[PDB]
């Protein structure tokens, strides 16, 4: 299967593959049961902020989710992703729901991915960023229900003609050149990466949630992994 | 035919098709035939840079190449690439050799574009680096002769084993990642490359130069573009 | 005198001094009585963009100053900067009223210098970004009537506290650093620089504008420097 | 006194004040006696890299110091910045020599900071970066024994004519603006700095070692500071 490092935005708990029992942030490394979790509370129709950061130095891959109001849920684990990563690598963000849905709309994501050193301030890098995203976003690779459109936004599942979100969508959008995540002559191999995201639901309960992740390059969503597994994972094993 | 901006560090005086009668760098929108050009004095066997400027305000493309003496070459063409460019493009670096040849190494190449808006610092961006490259780049397409090899270099050209370029050489190396160049929403669209080069020959004559440039997407070597067409066009028109 | 270069957005005809029988935006080199303007059709009470961008290469000074309704005027100057400019400036931002006012508030300002050399990507840069700006901003000279506020936004002119502009203010903001903006060693030098602006009236008619400019690292508002003189120059020649 | 955080390169064991009986790089939260340490192989007279790493996210301070060779030495420590610095701070690189010696020679220095969100991906950010110093560097503050050089260097401590380092030398170099290195809004603080540098000695033993620190804005070489010390600390409390 796929190797997959995500930070979940997680809008429904599925206790019985152990989420806790609250919207919460998660770490996940090869699992969808998040390593970290922090609860979080997503608010109903306002825009997010994620930014996931990693170096290989401090070796912490750290996330935090913040309103406008202030609100912020961070989560941190401790993790070489030299032991669990491809050297080479695409990025993306991922969404679904299942029974319970939620728009999972993407106002803007930017990554930088860095490999410094063996020497003088020398590097590999790749920076891009999205803060509008085109109907025909060429450097996107958008697997199954992701659209973008006219609106400047990624719509990860699906919406229907009224702006309401649909059920059993999962959605991804990887950029589209493969990153170079590290590389082992690198004294520091970082990334980060910020989207801000938009989450409504008329729902008794939002779901499924967001992530940002991190796969092999030929990664592709895993049949059956709308709902609790994201877009991300086969199974919840 | 594919569309074509870039340039040329042309080692080769072909002056039966406009070249000046020395070695030059020149810009070159949709023909090898420079709209603008500048006497270059290429250092054999010497590391040069080339910095390229392009943004959409001042609508001047400019370029400068320089050795570690401290001699420069600059020439700037005014065009509105809006105007010749697809909207979506991929940037790279060509090279070629003919009946005369030489190394076309090239050490280091970074790439930035930004398609900045109506707003603040909204932007999206591109920006790459490689300040090294590894034998399977795979964020790179190359094309033709072009190889990256263990030395950490961009070998646009054939090379034997024995370390000596081959004649009759092309190859090209183009960013994985579509650019999306211009964009009409926004207010400045702006690039930037700068790429470092060996150009050693130990022939009678060094032929016949690197481009950096600009295409479709779906750009391919134009077949039987060695020598005096840099690998860039299918004539020389 | 300070030395002055500045990209202007004078939202007054001063038509007796050489400005043109409209608003406009202006290139101005060690003069008020801009190099180059265009017609610039001021919004007011709207949030505006300006964007300058020079580079050692092309050496154009370019600026465009853009609405969210999408109008936009541009202003290019070629001038050779290393020819007018100190080697080392400040940077800033100034804005003036006189018998006529209007609020000349910042909301953003972005500045990046760089300096790039006969090697590589070996480069001297100053970036710095205010998205916001604090009561104590320790990184910002203000002079005169400038001053930063609660609301995160920076009032090159004196505003009352029940909002309104006061007439015969002069005010600048200037980066705490000095900035090498040239070094002879250098093969690009290069400069940009990006700030947002909301300029209401509700007089006859707004005045006087902002400006961006570099001056001499020890430049202060020049005497009677209000009104048409945008607090960068002692005199209307 | 002034408050501190530093990364020390230290190339002298002061077993004493409680360094470790090697060569070591350590984190200093206001005490020279480090909170973390790691063994550290100081080549001498190769050119070292160091990077410094944080943010407010994961609240690990990291360092790594890098020999080309691919020798390496990383240290961490969790820490809340946020509670031991000023708001607003300077930045700088000290380095001091005490009864043994060594050249301190600073080849380079890049630093990043960045005031992230409450909202999208907007952002207060200051980036310098120098890979060469100028022998009058104006956004520089030299402080006690510091210089720059036409040799493109920053000599932190005391060079004679013939080049050899001299005893019981201090010296510091601050950015010249002062950074704002937290604001209890920012969703994510980071900063990160990197430097290059040279240290020879043809003593029997180095000494004493580079820091790269931030400091309250006002902070000075407390008397005293030579030596172990490292131009930081009034005393080795
Ligand atoms: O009753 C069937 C299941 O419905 C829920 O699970 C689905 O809906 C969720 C969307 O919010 C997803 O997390 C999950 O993957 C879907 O299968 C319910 O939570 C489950 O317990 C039920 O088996
Ligand atoms: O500087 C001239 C160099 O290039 C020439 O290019 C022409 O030669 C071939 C003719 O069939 C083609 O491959 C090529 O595309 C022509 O335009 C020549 O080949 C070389 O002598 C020179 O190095
Ligand atoms: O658009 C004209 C605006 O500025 C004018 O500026 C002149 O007025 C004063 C005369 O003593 C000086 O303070 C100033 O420097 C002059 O150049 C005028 O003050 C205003 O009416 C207008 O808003
Ligand atoms: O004999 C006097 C002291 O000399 C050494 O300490 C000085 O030299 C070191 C430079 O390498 C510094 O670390 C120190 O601050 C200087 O005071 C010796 O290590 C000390 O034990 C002696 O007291
Ligand atoms: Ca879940
Ligand atoms: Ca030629
Ligand atoms: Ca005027
Ligand atoms: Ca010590
Ligand atoms: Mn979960
Ligand atoms: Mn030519
Ligand atoms: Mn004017
Ligand atoms: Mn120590």
């Amino acid at each position: 299967a796929d190797t997959i490092v995500a930070v979940e935005l997680d809008t429904y708990p599925n206790t019985d593959i152990g989420d806790p029992s609250y919207p919460h942030i998660g770490i996940d490394i090869k699992s969808v049961r998040s390593k970290k979790t922090a609860k979080w509370n997503m608010q109903n129709g306002k825009v997010g902020t994620a930014h996931i950061i990693y170096n290989s130095v401090g070796k912490r891959l750290s996330a935090v989710v913040s309103y406008p109001n202030g609100d912020s849920a961070t989560v941190s684990y401790d993790v070489d992703l030299d032991n669990v990563l491809p050297e080479w690598v695409r990025v993306g963000l991922s969404a679904s729901t299942g029974l319970y849905k939620e728009t999972n709309t993407i106002l803007s994501w930017s990554f930088t991915s860095k490999l410094k050193s063996n020497s003088t301030h020398e590097t590999n890098a790749l920076h891009f960023v999205f803060n509008q995203f085109s109907k025909d976003q060429k450097d996107l690779i958008l697997q199954g229900d992701a659209t973008t459109g006219t609106d400047g936004n990624l719509e990860l599942t699906r919406v229907s003609s009224n702006g309401s979100p649909q059920g059993s969508s999962v959605g991804r959008a990887l950029f589209y050149a493969p990153v170079h995540i590290w590389e082992s002559s690198a004294v520091v191999a970082s990334f980060d990466a910020t989207f801000t995201f938009l989450i409504k639901s008329s729902d008794s309960h939002p779901a499924d949630g967001i992530a940002f992740f991190i796969s092999n390059i030929d990664s592709s969503i895993p049949s059956g992994s709308t709902g609790r597994l994201l877009g991300l994972f086969p199974d919840a094993n």
